[PDB]
């Protein structure tokens, strides 16, 4: 990757429906070169794909939660817990972090009941779980994971 | 929105570069109808946009952090702190949550130094900040915010 | 339910011994209509019943406690713990909450000894209990659960 | 108060619409005596009143919260904070407790937004508040404050 | 007990070697009456005994500790843990408290090593112990348990 | 101090009303020598005094508390807070400890109200107090501060 | 050891490559005496050895961590855990401390991955480990363990 | 640096008094080459110096402490606090860490009093200090900071 690729990415991260002609004009380079570079980037796996950004509200995803999960130590309990957490419907993010040396789980649901039946009940039944603490998100000030280049 | 729109969205959330002809075939509907519905969805704001999914590693974003920030109570300190946190370069997520009744901030950087100079030093200088606790992410088990329909 | 029912409820929540004639006069409607609506409300279960508000002091309920209980994860331990907690004499409130993802138990007793023998000893013997933390209430600034309409 | 008064209270705490004739029959005493005793109890303030028990769901009170509030020490900050908390619409319970030596606040709202605008924003603006931690109630296993005699 | 007994106790709590003649003079009562009352108090168990107040430093008791111990719930673990803690040489105080709903243990030793071998190693070997947290006392601002009447 | 003095102290710590003749017989030494040594010990300050051990219950000291107090840092706030805490009526013990690097305060009162008016209200008014956490003692398994030699 | 030995040590702790002639001149004593004393010190074990102070950065030791480890109580679990922690490659410091009554482990690694594979995975597999909390060091303000005499 | 330099360092980190002839023999290289490389390493700053390893006990450094210090946010308070902490006599280590986002301070003293007068009193007087928590080290299982190559 070079300076050029960055500018391309800085644009595609925001809007992938920006016609080549428009991008070519902005960064001032041959449309055929651009097309080539974009292919290169995908080939190499820099650009892993293109997604539609859907508004969660539009799907009535009102119950937003961030849960910290502490795992029981020993055997392979840790790694196993992470994967079990990542497959729960509604969970889009699972991170293993230092500090509380545990998992941080991001999930979304339409209501409390859905949350309870799909997430909580499942979680409370997992043996490797020592403890879980759920923080209800009451306001999303910002959520732009797509923005990787500032 | 109806059952049909969902199926369309369930596909566009994963891959927006799926030609209409291919989608039309999968959900079995006229390509012109599909195109219409997709336009409708954008018009109404269900689909807010299309992004390129860029691999963070490809940009050497190695220092991943999740920080909890407690704000000083009173005046308008809270709301103000959230916005100041959302404009720090590298920060893609800011949530106000219950429980610790504070902010959860998601950010990414290439290194510790970058993290320190761009995020920490800035944060430690904000007056409204009572306390901040940063959790270093050592492993991303899953990060698919794009998946809103399971 | 309509605007009218609300006004009726806003009155019955405070004082259920308010003669129909008096209520009819306040909200200005036929006493027979009122009587009908009140019946409707009970029928439908909006009004689940009428109680006598007894002063706890009058019964020497001096030892007031609020206990947080953490449950051991797995099996059905959680749901089971809640019900065991709800049947302890003296306990009038059991809530399963997020954050500490545990139970909050409200209870009243005449003395420390009663508290110990009826609540604590029972609680400490429950297997599913991981930990319990009791907060002694030294002052009730307000306790009006009956007020549902402000 | 004597053994008799207790039996009367043990009944009125559950259902105050139980005709004198029915109560008189249960406890086996003259209806005129009963009526006298009940008056005595009210006179003396044992029975402070009769309320209608309204189902919160019936009023769409879905967002149930239990908040711990720590106050800034000094002056009269403490006592003042308690009263300010007790007058927030939606708050039915305020207790000053030992342990975390702070306040426990019980409140109910129809939604998150209502909760935010009526409770949180108000609370975050109170100067005497050092910190507040809100626990969202996801399940009410039991709530019978009316039951004072077991 | 009456007003007189109090004055007697308020003196004996400070200095038990105060001749009857001196006390009799201070509270102005017959020495024979005093002697009688003091006997009464012992008889009834108000005065459980007379001790020599020994300076801990004089015995090189330099390592002063206050330890909080959390017990594993269930069976009779709790009560059993308390008694095991009360028999450890060096431990003069064991309290079961609310809040952290655990034990607070007061002990004294001449050195760190003594502390380790007599207290810690013993404690760490007790099964019923979930966790222990020792707070080293660096300064005794006041220690007058003998003063019960202010 | 020598081996002999210890044996003397090991006895006087338990019961100071043990006639010289009895002690002389137990440790097998001349009564005049004993009397001399005891004087020496007092002279040198090993034995600081003799107290009457009064049963707290006998004085209706039912509300027993152990409070942790965190002080605001800076100036001389710390040392000042300790002394203010040591002069509150009912407080018999004040320790400055490491770990939570704060104060541990032991106090006794007859009731909750007394506790509130004499201890809490006073404490909450002290400026240097950052935070206080009171643990109610529900059971004294052991309290023998007089025993310094095991 | 005497005043002289101290001055010698105060120099050797900083720079052991300081020729005898130079030291002899600084402390003003016969070079043969100095040489003798230094030998004495080693003989007696005051000086346990001489090391080369290597800059960690020079070895790309970028991932610096400080981990608190809580051990499961009972048997000999504690002592055993300490030794297992002290033999993990990268760990240069293991301390058993009071307060959290646990272990504090100091370690260094070149990267996150190394840290994970050599330290974390090993630690998470140890049975006696109740919980571990890793604090990432982002800045070393000072690290001069060699300085024992100020 | 190359493979050779490592072997040299792996030896000098343990014992710097190992004659060149001995090292030359172990790693099998010309003594003149070795001498050259060692000079290179110092020149480049890989080897920053040679120290005498002094046994702390030999200096009666019995009171070993590890203190966590939280700083007040804002201005330049943080950076300033670190430097003030690094200049306190007895302090050999100051680290700024994530998690509790604070300072970890390592210090040694001969006694509690020294600790109090030199470290604590100084620390409690620093304004930028929000809170400090000292953990007394009761056992050093391992302390070999000199070992950088395993
Ligand atoms: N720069 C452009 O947009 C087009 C350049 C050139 N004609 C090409 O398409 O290869
Ligand atoms: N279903 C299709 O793919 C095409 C249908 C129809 N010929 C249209 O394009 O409107
Ligand atoms: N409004 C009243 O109080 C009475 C109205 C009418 N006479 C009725 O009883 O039905
Ligand atoms: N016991 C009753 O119900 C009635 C008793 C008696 N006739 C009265 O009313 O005074
Ligand atoms: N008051 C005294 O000291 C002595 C009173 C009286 N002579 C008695 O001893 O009984
Ligand atoms: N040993 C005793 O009790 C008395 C010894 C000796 N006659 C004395 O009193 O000095
Ligand atoms: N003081 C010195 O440096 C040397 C003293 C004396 N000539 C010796 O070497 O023993
Ligand atoms: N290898 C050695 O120890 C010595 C090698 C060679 N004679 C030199 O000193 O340069
Ligand atoms: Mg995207
Ligand atoms: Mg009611
Ligand atoms: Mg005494
Ligand atoms: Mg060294």
């Amino acid at each position: 990757m070079d300076e050029i690729d960055l500018r391309i990415l800085k644009i595609l991260q925001y809007n992938a429906k920006y016609s080549l002609d428009e991008i070519a004009r902005e960064i001032r380079i041959p449309k055929s070169t651009l097309s080539y570079r974009i292919k290169k980037l995908e080939k190499d796996g820099v650009i892993k794909g293109y997604y539609a950004y859907i508004n969660p509200a539009s799907l009535n995803l009102d119950y937003i939660v961030i849960t910290s999960v502490k795992a029981k130590y020993g055997k392979n309990y840790h790694v196993e817990l992470g994967n079990k957490l990542a497959q729960i419907p509604g969970v889009w993010g699972v991170y293993f972090v230092l500090g509380d040396n545990d998992f941080i789980v991001m999930a979304r649901y339409k209501t409390r009941e859905e949350f309870m039946e799909k997430f909580l009940e499942r979680v409370m039944s997992i043996p490797e779980v020592e403890r879980a603490s759920t923080q209800v998100v009451v306001k999303i000030i910002k959520e732009s994971p797509n923005i990787v280049i500032f």
